[PDB]
């Protein structure tokens, strides 16, 4: 299990911009600009622009709030009319340069619509956003705008007993079947268009009660799905019907441990500039006995693409003669490939779009859509478990340290309004800082990650705000043992400047710079006065930032025991001398000793001088 | 989820007898004599006897300590030669009134013998106990005497590999089937005889790797399983096995949590004075990403006898075509009952013995030991689950309050050598006290409970020793408030005496007594002295047993606030006055509050009169 988070900043400690409209809750919604300036916040009945680089600076405002008798028509079939008989924003998409794509649960009257983004007015394009928006805010939801056609995974009803995965093409419109072998009772957590003869893919992520497995209660599984962005459905068969949907479990557990995290909450692309795949980090928890546990497992893209492109599918068969059991399928597969895109491979075999592709084929796929193979972590194990934390977004960014070595460092936010900033150090995570972001214990439901030049920034949004944070807090750090012990790739201590410093970021000397993130602060070049009354009580302050250090006092060069009656521990970092006398004038040392490697560090947290009056 | 133990006993603050030899471990087999008033212990490589009254008291003392020719033909098998190569004795029990049979692993070589208790002296019978006990003191085991017969739960073998539940008879040995549906990995848990036309059964409870289930990982079940008394094994079929031995599902879990508890710990039989049935208290851990977490789970015996009785038993089946599957049966069930006693009605159809049964029900047996219906707890759910806590062995008390309530006393051992005694409350848990048994923190392998008058003691066993504790500590209890609120249906107050007392042991008149498990301290009826210097310091200490209260200050009859600079807090409950000047003098009272139902009680813990010199 990863350890504790290394040092912890309340909200009042570090520089963090909020932003909240009085009245307007649920800031579910995040979207930032293609000049990565301009943050828009989609609300509970509103959509905001704030200045991404100073969130608390509004923009432009608009609001989309629900009429007496839609509220009343909402209550009138046994909702809250208060709570969600509102308009919820789930859909906050870019369209064009000029325009964003909306849609809300609306009073469960799941509605669509443009913003015009050079006026910050709706255009009242009111489309019936039924299977693409969910009518209930309680309703798992994802959505992913593919060359301005939205690609949508929520509920088709208001009930949510429908789920559906489709696409709002105009031209082409095609969804799921609303059958258990493709969707088995969805948790929708995430989707993206994975880019190149070869076609696009348009991945989902979801959890959904598994039919391979049967235990004391239903068991759900994480699901990695993928459909072509070219489909265009069957023509006699799977007619308006996705003919590329495959799925897999998506696997994240340490067995060795009997630990299984079953329930997908987020996942997130790495978009590396170096890396030409893409790795997926995925956010699980357990569906048994959470209490709570939380894990990160990394995905190779690589991996994924080989069990939906060679994988043997699964076959659904009849046991006993009322029952269905889930089996590796070991018969022929039929050619082309069922679920494949239309790639160099069909197209010399006459094959143009889905519509012309063999019934034989089109019929294999509507009957499985689900492969045998799981689809497993890089290094077949969680990156993080961590244990009496519930996280709830994840967001990555690859960062070179001053050595050149790459760090995938993982901002990961609690259900209590917390973000955690750890690092897969030499195979042990390093939980570097954790800081409180809402000062509310608010849980994080939205995270957004703008690694880019100068802007710099993660979004938080919860329930009662928006919080905008840096990638690092290097200022904070004091001395320079204090700056390398932080191991923080996005943090150096800069001898000129007396100060730690934002490696990448600050106009700095690189070759004449401090970070090791071994935490030897060996590579590093290196008193308050007090008088008080006879008979006198006195309390020396110490304190330090490490929940991975401990504190202990030294008077006249040996290590004092904080025992009665001389001597007492006022919140474990505090000295108190009781009866002050001449003999207990003199030098106080406060001293923080944490374990790095094998190695122990011993720095001088504070030095006092006390003087006894006579 | 239960709540915290109200109130911690420190190993230095209750009255515990404690007993262990010097260079002797592993006090894992516990036995008390008829008369309750001499305990054996079984330890590695050695048996004592010890006055039960005071195991402190060492009676009788015998070793059957392992050859050093025996120790390095076992290291040769590459075992741990001062580990492992040594004899743990694993068996336990009455053999008669001068008497007792006794078998130990002995270096891999499971042995066994008669221990003479007139002499305290081995009767070298050398017994080959391959079968009766375990090869390594790693391995599980489970052993139950009934009527001069070992009826045994083990592996067969030096690697467990082969599991078996067996009985030592001589007359008529019978053994079960190397199967994986008899047995598929099991991990034996505990044993026990069920008496009484209607014969007897021997009831086993294990762990083991389920058929009906598949998940990501190999899955556990507990099993409750029983065999006839009387069985003799079949003639043509079956010859040498158990023809009664059938199992089922032993189901601990909350599911509206999504816990499951999928691993047995312990077994204890209430055998009710006032109820003609017993009931089973099992505790559970889950296997699955347990941090952990314990359940106590309740089942009545005839729920469980009506799954063996009628409940319709599983089919395996070949599923395309290399795999096996598990599904109810629901086709035609043999007459007489397959894995039923020989009862009443079979001796009507002339059926005398096992050995005359038709071929046609041992075949049944032999191929459906398995039943479709689970085995579930009273009111369906868990009587206690528990949060950070590793739950290692149950004992439970069935005992009357003044008020004649009859309370079910779960004490509850933890693997840090902590005792837990919790009651199931008006439907919610109460944790009355916790005490720490071991003051080395070594888990509590064997717990043994003895009700009996006079002699009411918990005796615990662990590597480290045996520990000797009462089922309360009323005298503990300072005030009426304090004995009352403690809801204890052991404690109750007596006005003459001026002393909380243990109601059902002391000589004091029950008519004129004090207890309500409502915690309503309002049935009850009802000045440290300080001098200090001016300037000075004051510490004015106060503390309480309730680790569910919390303790405020009170100065000039108003609610102090413990702040900097004239106060301060040391170790949450010592009031800090820091500088002392005329007005500091005066009343300085010390107060507690706990909630007990909606209400709060407060009480006046310490009371102080702080006068400052001039
Ligand atoms: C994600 O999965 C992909 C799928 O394989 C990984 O890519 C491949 O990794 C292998 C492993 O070495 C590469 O093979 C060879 O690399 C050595 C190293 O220099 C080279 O000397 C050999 O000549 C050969 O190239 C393979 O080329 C590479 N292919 C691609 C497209 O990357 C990828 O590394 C995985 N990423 C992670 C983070 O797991
Ligand atoms: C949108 O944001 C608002 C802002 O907090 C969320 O409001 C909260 O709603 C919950 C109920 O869902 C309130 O809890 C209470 O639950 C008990 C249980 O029955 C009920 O008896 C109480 O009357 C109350 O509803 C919570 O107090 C409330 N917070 C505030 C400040 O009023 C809202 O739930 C969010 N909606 C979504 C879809 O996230
Ligand atoms: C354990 O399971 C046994 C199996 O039923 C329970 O025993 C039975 O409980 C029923 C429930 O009432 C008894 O039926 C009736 O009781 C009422 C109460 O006075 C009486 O007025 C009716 O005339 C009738 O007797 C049934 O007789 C009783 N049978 C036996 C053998 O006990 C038992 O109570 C369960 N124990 C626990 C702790 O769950
Ligand atoms: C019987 O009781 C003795 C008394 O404590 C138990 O002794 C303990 O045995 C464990 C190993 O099983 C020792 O732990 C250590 O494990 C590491 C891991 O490899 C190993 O490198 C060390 O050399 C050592 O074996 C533990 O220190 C030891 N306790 C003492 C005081 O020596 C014994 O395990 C019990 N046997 C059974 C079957 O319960
Ligand atoms: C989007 O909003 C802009 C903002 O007004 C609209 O712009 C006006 O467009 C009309 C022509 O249609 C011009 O005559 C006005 O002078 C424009 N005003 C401004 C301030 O630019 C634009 O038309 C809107 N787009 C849509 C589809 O409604
Ligand atoms: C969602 O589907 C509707 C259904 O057609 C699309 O609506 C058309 O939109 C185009 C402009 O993009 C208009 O020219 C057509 O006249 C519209 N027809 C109808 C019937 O509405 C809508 O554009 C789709 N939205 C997205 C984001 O894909
Ligand atoms: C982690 O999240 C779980 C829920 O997923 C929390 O458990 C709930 O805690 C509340 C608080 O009293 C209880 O009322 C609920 O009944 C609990 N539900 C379940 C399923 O346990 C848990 O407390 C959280 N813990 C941490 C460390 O975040
Ligand atoms: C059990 O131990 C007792 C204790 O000695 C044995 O008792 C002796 O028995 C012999 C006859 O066999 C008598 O002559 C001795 O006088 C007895 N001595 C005592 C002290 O009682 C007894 O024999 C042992 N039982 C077995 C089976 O060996
Ligand atoms: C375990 O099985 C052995 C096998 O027979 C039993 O041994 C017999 O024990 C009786 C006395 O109880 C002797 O009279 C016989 O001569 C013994 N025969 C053999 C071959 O040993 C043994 O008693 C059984 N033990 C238990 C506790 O049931
Ligand atoms: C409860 O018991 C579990 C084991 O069943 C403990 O978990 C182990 O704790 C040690 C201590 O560092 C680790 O080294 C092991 O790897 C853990 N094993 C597993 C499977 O988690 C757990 O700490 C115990 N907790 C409590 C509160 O008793
Ligand atoms: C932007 O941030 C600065 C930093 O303190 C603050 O002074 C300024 O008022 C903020 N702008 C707005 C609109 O809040
Ligand atoms: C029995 O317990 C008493 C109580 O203190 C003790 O004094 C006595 O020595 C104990 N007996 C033995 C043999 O330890």
């Amino acid at each position: 299990f990863a350890p504790i988070p290394r040092i912890t900043w309340e909200h009042r400690e570090v520089h963090l911009v909020q932003f909240h409209e009085p009245d307007i809750y649920n800031y579910s919604a995040l979207l930032l600009s293609e000049d990565k300036d301009t943050l828009y916040i989609g609300a509970r009945e509103a959509v905001f622009a704030v200045n991404a680089l100073n969130i608390s600076e509004k923009q432009h405002e608009v609001y989309w709030k629900v009429s007496e008798d839609k509220k009343a028509k909402c209550a009138e079939k046994g909702k809250s009319k208060q709570t969600e008989c509102l308009n919820y924003i789930r859909v906050l998409q870019p369209l064009s340069a000029t325009s964003l794509y909306v849609c809300g649960t609306n009073a469960f009257q799941p509605a669509c619509d443009h913003l015009n983004l050079t006026s910050f007015k709706f255009l009242g394009k009111n489309e019936d956003g039924k299977g693409r928006c969910p009518f209930d805010p309680a309703h798992s939801y994802t959505s992913v705008m593919v060359d301005g056609e939205l690609y949508s995974g929520t509920s088709y009803n208001f009930l949510g007993s429908e789920p559906i995965i489709s696409r709002n093409s105009s031209h082409s419109p095609l969804r799921t079947e609303y059958a258990i072998p493709w969707l088995n009772e969805p948790s929708f957590v995430f989707a993206d268009v994975i880019r190149k003869g070869e076609d696009d893919r348009v991945y989902f992520f979801f959890t959904e009660v598994s039919v391979e497995y049967e235990f004391v209660f239903r068991v759900l599984i994480p699901r990695i799905a993928r459909v072509c962005k070219g489909d265009q459905g069957g023509l006699r068969t799977l007619q308006k019907k996705w003919t590329s949907f495959l799925k897999a479990r998506l696997i994240c557990s340490r067995p060795d441990s009997g630990l299984v995290f079953n329930v997908l909450r987020d996942v997130f692309v790495l978009r590396s500039p170096g890396l030409k795949v893409p790795v997926f980090y995925a956010l699980f928890t357990p569906q048994l006995n959470n209490v709570g546990l939380s894990a990160v497992c990394a995905y190779n893209l690589s991996t994924a693409e080989e069990v939906f492109s060679h994988g043997k599918y699964m076959q659904s068969t009849t046991v006993e003669q009322s029952h269905t059991k889930w089996v590796r399928y070991n018969g022929p597969v039929p050619k082309p490939r069922p679920g494949a895109c239309i790639d160099s491979e069909a197209r010399a075999a006459n094959y143009t779009s889905s519509l012309n592709l063999p019934d034989k084929t089109l019929q294999f796929v509507k009957d499985h859509p689900l492969m045998d193979d799981s689809v497993t972590p890089i290094d077949n194990r969680p990156r993080l478990i961590k244990k009496d934390v519930n996280y709830t977004q994840i967001v990555v960014d690859r960062t070179q340290a001053l050595d050149g070595t790459v760090y995938d460092v993982m901002f990961v936010s609690t259900d209590r309004g917390a973000l955690h900033k750890a690092i897969s150090l030499e195979h042990a995570v390093h939980i570097i800082e954790e800081t409180q972001l809402f000062q509310d214990f608010e849980p994080v439901q939205t995270l957004l990650l703008s690694s880019k030049k100068g802007n710099r920034f993660v979004y938080a949004g919860s329930n009662s705000g928006v919080v905008q944070a840096p990638l690092a807090f290097c200022g904070k750090h004091g001395t320079c043992e204090d700056c390398v012990l932080a191991r923080d790739p996005y943090c150096a201590w800069s001898p000129p400047t007396a100060t730690c410093v934002a490696l990448h970021q600050t106009e700095s000397p690189s070759r004449g710079l401090i970070q090791e993130m071994s935490g030897d602060a060996s590579v590093c070049p290196d008193y308050r006065q007090h008088f008080f009354k006879h008979g006198g009580t006195a309390e020396l302050k110490c304190s330090q930032k490490s929940n991975l250090a401990r504190v202990f006092w030294k008077f006249q060069n040996g290590v004092l025991k904080a025992e009665s009656p001389k001597y007492g521990l006022m919140g474990r970092k505090n000295l108190l001398i009781f009866n002050l006398s001449e003999g207990d004038s003199g030098v106080y040392q406060c001293l923080s000793e944490e374990r790095v490697k094998n190695k122990t560090v011993f720095q001088v947290v504070a030095k006092h001088v006390l003087e006894v009056k006579v």
